[PDB]
Formats: C-alpha cells, sequence, structure tokens
C-alpha cells in the first residue's frame, strides 16, 4: 500500500509506517529514517541460511523417534543468532555460509540420531536429541566461581551438548540467563539452547581459539599449534569441541561423522569445505 507525499497524504492502514519513498510497512525501512507517517504509533544470518535450507539440512530432526522432535525451530535459530551478529556475518558470503555449515556440522554430530542405513543417510539425522542420553553423572564439580545449584543437573543439553556447572555458569552469564540455577532451560527453551551453542562457538577458552575465528580465517596457529599439527580448517574445530577423546590417534568414526555432516551441508550451500578436515594427526588442545 502506498502512502504520504504521492498518495494524497494517505496514512497506512493498521497504523503502518509510511516510508520515505511512499510505501506501507513495519520494518526500520518504513519506520526509521525518512518515515513520513505513523512512525512511532498511529538482514542477518537468515539471508545466508533460508528456512528451506535449514529445514532440508535438518531433515529428520522432527521424526517421531527423535526425543527433541519439534524443539529446534528456525525461529529459535534466528533469535539466538541475533544475539551473536558476528556469527554468519563475518567475512565474505562464502565464508559466512561455511561458518553456518561448520556450526551446523559440529552441533549435528553432538545431537545425531543417524545410523548407516538411515533414510536419506546418517547425515540428515542431526538435532535429534536435546539432552544427553543416559548420562552417567550430574557433572557437578563444585567451585567458588560456579557453585552447583541443589536439585540441578549439568549433563549435556542443546546443540553443543553443554555440560558441567563450570560451562553452564559462563554460558548463562554471557547470554544473560542464570543457567547455574536453571540449567534445564538449555533443554526447555530452544532460543536459549541455540544461544549456548553459539556462545561455545564464539568464545575462546584456555589454549583454544574460538571455532568462529578458525572457520572465518582469523586464527593463525601458534608455534605450539604448528608443532602439534594443528592447521586451520574444520579439523581443529573438532579438536576444540572434543579433541581430548577424538583427536591425534588416526581415523576415528566420531570425527568422520562430524566431517560427513559438514560435507553434506557445504554441498547444500554450494561451497567447498576447505582442507584440513580432520584431527587424526593433531595433538589435542587439552
Amino acid at each position: 500500500e502506498q502512502c504520504g507525499a504521492q498518495a494524497g497524504g494517505a496514512r497506512c492502514p493498521n497504523c503502518l509506517c509510511c516510508s520515505r519513498w511512499g510505501w506501507c510497512g513495519t520494518t526500520s525501512d518504513f519506520c526509521g529514517d525518512g518515515c513520513q507517517s505513523q512512525c512511532s504509533g498511529c538482514d542477518g544470518v537468515g539471508s545466508i541460511v533460508p528456512r528451506d535450507l535449514f529445514e532440508r539440512l535438518l531433515l529428520h530432526r522432527n521424526d517421531g523417534a527423535c526425543p527433541a522432535r519439534g524443539f529446534y525451530t528456525y525461529e529459535a535459530f534466528l533469535a539466538a543468532a541475533a544475539a551473536f551478529p558476528a556469527f554468519g556475518g563475518t567475512g565474505n558470503t562464502e565464508t559466512r555460509k561455511r561458518e553456518v555449515a561448520a556450526f551446523l556440522g559440529q552441533t549435528s554430530h553432538e545431537t545425531t540420531g543417524g545410523w548407516p542405513t538411515a533414510p536419506d543417510g546418517p547425515f540428515s539425522w542431526g538435532y535429534c536429541f536435546k539432552q544427553e542420553q543416559n548420562p552417567p553423572s550430574d557433572y557437578c564439580q563444585p567451585s567458588p566461581e560456579w557453585p552447583c545449584a541443589p536439585g540441578r543437573k549439568y549433563y549435556g543439553r542443546g546443540p553443543i551438548q553443554l555440560s558441567f556447572n563450570f560451562n553452564y555458569g559462563p554460558a548463562g552469564r554471557a547470554i544473560g540467563v542464570d543457567l547455574l540455577s536453571n540449567p534445564d532451560l538449555v533443554a526447555t527453551d530452544a532460543t536459549v539452547s541455540f544461544k549456548t551453542a553459539l556462545w561455545f562457538w564464539m568464545t575462546p577458552q584456555g589454549n583454544k581459539p574460538s571455532s568462529h575465528d578458525v572457520i572465518t580465517g582469523r586464527w593463525a596457529p601458534s608455534p605450539a599449534d604448528a608443532a602439534a599439527g594443528r592447521a586451520p580448517g574444520y579439523g581443529v574445530i573438532t579438536n576444540i569441541v572434543n579433541g581430548g577423546l577424538e583427536c591425534g590417534h588416526g581415523p576415528d568414526d566420531r570425527v568422520a561423522n562430524r566431517i560427513g555432516f559438514y560435507q553434506r551441508y557445504c554441498g547444500a550451500f554450494g561451497i567447498g569445505t576447505g582442507g584440513n578436515l580432520d584431527c587424526y594427526n593433531q595433538r589435542p588442545f587439552n
């Protein structure tokens, strides 16, 4: 609907802002700078990963047999990403798509329900789970910095399978949610769930860079990294996530599963994966 200074001063119906160029709408484009009328009353990662793509990549997550069925929505992914605008918004477009592919690859592995003969292949069964299956512990390691909340448990939750009081604490503080007190939010609120995974993705810890910096080419190895065989690529991201267990001892099915997801996703995004895909020959960071 047209409006304003070519529409006889017409205001927009439903209290819609009249844009500077004379059109009706609710975005900043209509209501901000230049807005002709009803301005106060009467382009992020979504451009790189559209709903259709997200849904096709995460093809079987809403299977009846997936305990997280229905939980991980596109709306929650976008809302979470809005809090981490550098995610999928750093570097050129190819790099942005690759960040999202890599993030989705790693988190799909953490939450996979796949099996070798699964419909549409094992790499379409990411995001099947939202909490650790049969956890062996509540993962409380008390500290003055992050005391364990009584009655609460810190088993894996969400797309990065966030675990331990000493990770829920920092994650919650960064995102403005008290996850030490209410760790179950990571499994009951999908926006919080995605936010903890993005927090992990975006945050350097100890001798590890952020996954974000690695995938966007902002990380260069240290001497110690170089002697350890740690060169930029998806492999070092696997190392960051779980290198203590999976890295430095040759071909490993967990690492390969992470790769297969990443390859399928890069495929769908029309980009290459880049090199150094594995951590078969890398010293674990830890």
